[PDB]
Formats: C-alpha cells, sequence, structure tokens
C-alpha cells in the first residue's frame, strides 16, 4: 500500500542513476582494496555512497547490508557482473532487494546497459519495463540452454551438464543469467559460491514467477547468508541438482 | 559505372528498417522465416541490383562479379530458445573484395556496419579499434562442448575470463567492440562470417583459419576473429598437445 511510495522513489533513484553513470564510466577505474579475490571500481562504490544517501534522505529507518533480525532491511550489489562492467560495459546490472521482517518486498535487477527494468512487487507481480512477467512455460533439462560458471567446477561434471541440456551460454552477471531463467529464455542458472547482494533479488522473482530457488543440496537458503545456489524453471531443477550432486559432487579439486 | 558505395548503403539500410515489421509475427506462435527473409533480400537484389547475386544456405566460384552473403538469422538456437541474441549478417564483395558488411543486432536496435574506404559504424557512431588485449587480460568466447577439456582447459587459464553469446555475428562484434579479446568457431558455414572480413580490415582486427591463415569467404573454414594482441597465443593453445577436437 505504501510499497507503493517506496517503489516511486526506488523508480527516482534509478532513473537518475542513469546521468551518473556514464561520468564514472569515462573516468574509471579498479581497486583490490578491501577485497581478498574479488574486483571492485569506483564505479560501484560511487553508487553505493548515492543509495546510502538516498536511505538517509527518504528511510532513516531502514538499513543497509551491502558491501540479523532487523526488521527494514535493503540488500544492495551496486554492480553485479564486474568483469563485464570493466572488460566490456554490458552485462552488468544494479540489484536491490528490500526485505520486510525477513519477507521479500520489492526486487529489482536493472540492466542499465540495455535500459531493462526488472522489478518485482509483492502483490502486484513481476515485471520487466512494466510488461507484466508471468510463469515460465515448463522447460525440460533437454530443451533448455543453461548458465553457470563451467571454471569452477570439475570438467567431468560441466560435461554432463553441457549432454543433459540443449545447449550452454554464459552473460557473467548473476542477476541477468538469473532473469533469463525468469524469462524462459535459460532453463537454470548457477552460481556456486554467491556473496548474499548477488542473490537477494531473486527470492521474490522465484516467489511470484514460480520458479525454484535454492541451495545446490536442494535446501532453501538464508537471504542473510547466500550458499551455492541455483534458479531453475521447475521442469528442470531435480534433474540439475541429480547431475551436479553424481559421482561425489561438482567441486574442481578432488 | 555500376551503384555507388553509398546508395546502395542507403537502401540497405531503409530494407533493415523494413522489416523490424518482420518480427512479430514470428516470434509469436519455423523458422528455417529465415527462408522468408532470405527471400525478401532475393527481391531486394531483383528490385534494385540486376547484376547481384546471393549465397545463402542453399540454392559458383570466382570470378563472380558482385555477389552477397547472407545469414538472415545467425543465432537460430538463440532466436528459437531466448528470442534475443540473433543477427542478421549481410556481406557485399566486389569481384572478389569485401566491400560492405551488416551485422544488425536486432533485439538491442543495433545495426553495425562496415563501409570500404568511410569505416565502421554502431548505428552511425564511428567505431575506432580496439585497444591492445594481452590474452591474460580478456575474455574469450567459444563453444567450450566441442572441444576437448585439456584444450579448454587452456584457454580459461590463459585468458582472464569466458563468456559466450550463441551467435557467430554477435561474439564476434564484442571483439571489434574491444569487449572479447576473441571469438572462435570451428566449423562454420560461409555466411556466419562473411562480414566480418569487412570489420576486421576496418578495425585492425586479426581474422584467419586455426592454422593462422586467409580464410576462403566462399567456403567454411575454423575460425578467429581476435585482437591484433592475444591473436598468437590463442593459437598456440589450440594447436598444442594434438589440437582442439574433442574425441570419445
Amino acid at each position: 500500500k505504501t510499497l507503493q511510495q517506496i517503489d516511486k522513489l526506488i523508480c527516482s533513484w534509478l532513473k537518475q542513476i542513469d546521468n551518473v553513470i556514464p561520468q564514472l564510466i569515462m573516468e574509471m577505474t579498479t581497486e583490490t582494496k578491501r577485497h581478498r579475490f574479488d574486483l571492485v571500481t569506483n564505479v560501484d562504490k560511487q553508487i553505493q555512497q548515492q543509495f546510502q544517501q538516498f536511505l538517509a534522505t527518504y528511510f532513516p529507518e531502514h538499513q543497509l547490508l551491502a558491501e540479523n533480525e532487523i526488521n527494514h532491511l535493503w540488500i544492495m550489489d551496486p554492480i553485479d557482473g564486474t568483469a563485464n562492467l570493466v572488460k566490456q560495459q554490458e552485462d552488468y546490472c544494479i540489484i536491490l532487494a528490500y526485505f520486510y521482517e525477513g519477507k521479500p518486498m520489492l526486487s529489482y535487477v536493472y540492466d542499465y546497459p540495455h535500459k531493462k527494468l526488472y522489478k518485482a512487487i509483492r502483490g502486484e507481480g513481476a515485471f520487466c519495463n512494466g510488461i507484466k512477467m508471468e510463469e515460465p512455460p515448463s522447460l525440460k533439462l533437454e530443451d533448455a540452454i543453461i548458465s553457470f560458471n563451467a571454471q569452477v567446477m570439475n570438467l567431468d561434471t560441466v560435461q554432463d551438464l553441457f549432454d543433459a541440456s540443449f545447449s550452454y551460454r554464459l552473460v557473467g552477471a548473476c542477476g541477468l543469467d538469473s532473469m533469463r531463467v525468469a524469462k524462459g529464455q535459460f532453463g537454470a542458472h548457477i552460481n556456486t559460491n554467491p556473496k548474499p547482494w548477488d542473490i537477494a533479488a531473486q527470492f521474490l522473482f522465484a516467489e511470484l514467477l514460480n520458479l525454484k530457488m535454492t541451495t545446490l543440496d536442494g535446501k532453501a537458503i538464508d537471504h542473510l547468508k547466500g550458499a551455492p545456489f541455483i534458479i531453475s524453471n521447475k521442469a528442470c531443477h531435480e534433474t540439475v541438482l541429480k547431475i551436479l550432486n553424481a559421482n561425489g559432487g561438482y567441486q574442481k579439486y578432488r
């Protein structure tokens, strides 16, 4: 009811990042700083600062989980698809997810480069540039195209996943690979090691569209934590898990 | 003297703007369309270009003076499964020499063209040669399902990361745009790569057989379109330890 309010403000914010990204892309560099393995840039740090400030201006009580039992929580990946941002300047996205007392309420994956807004509102629907998304038609794995990082599983399980499925594509940002699943464009997407902000938005998309979104053990995921994960068409979920979990695991070593 | 290059470019870009009307219906509700586009353009050559001939997936050699090559849609799998990341490819060659090329990324409303003597463009904005990418600094795109795992592993290790769009024309433009370091297709049909010749010429890229050799633009060959700075490292990995072909 006042979700309409919060949506109006988020949309105002996403619209104005338009006029802040191209200057940040043109003056772009990388930092290794404050990070074990992952790459960060000046773009995402700024979009974050910008969203923290949005939170300060409008929702002084709301808290930001970004780079337990709190009532108003936002989880943000200012730039999902960092390698893509740096190397291609395409196929990155901004992910925001809103949780009221642990229940997902609003979600956003904004594909800036292609100008596409995915949003999920509880009690309204899921939306892609204001056109309503519905439950994708049933996809069985041999009919489905799937998406995963192939450098990160033993080469043997990659080859079963190749064989069980129609084909293989990779976009390289969780949010974007996940949305393709949501649109019926892919059968499933797998991330073996997600950060919370990499997957946060997809809970609500998954719920409203009847997607299967689980850990790779098939168990339900804690949105504050994140585990190795799959978002899938309901018709190829069990087949994917089953392949991933055969012959002592999909892990790359041993 | 024959049609001007310009006047032909103007004709092609309209003919492409008339078609953002052959989708829909197609998508909505086969496919192999694509004869429907093939033929629509067969009409185009008849109405406007008496002498010109077209090579497309079906229905010979130099010295044919005015030839076009066309993949009415490159990314069939993509069109069929995703309705996205497919493109129209067109190449005009004059007594053997690539004169004009088009790769039209329909779903993202991006027409890439290459014009001999003027340059390469996306939507009319000019494309410059992309920056030097060593392979450790570059993303590579190739179908990993169609090589043996040893050579895929090394491609994985040598490079920055791996992505795949699933349409030869689109993956090749990523290389053209400096977004990818290389794209490899080990079994193209002439229409999967026709356009890229002039892009690679105008944008100082390397396009060759996997033997690092001149491709016969009339027939297939296993192929690579690549940034100048990683072209050789990529080739070496592909021809190492007995080669790239998967077996049992």
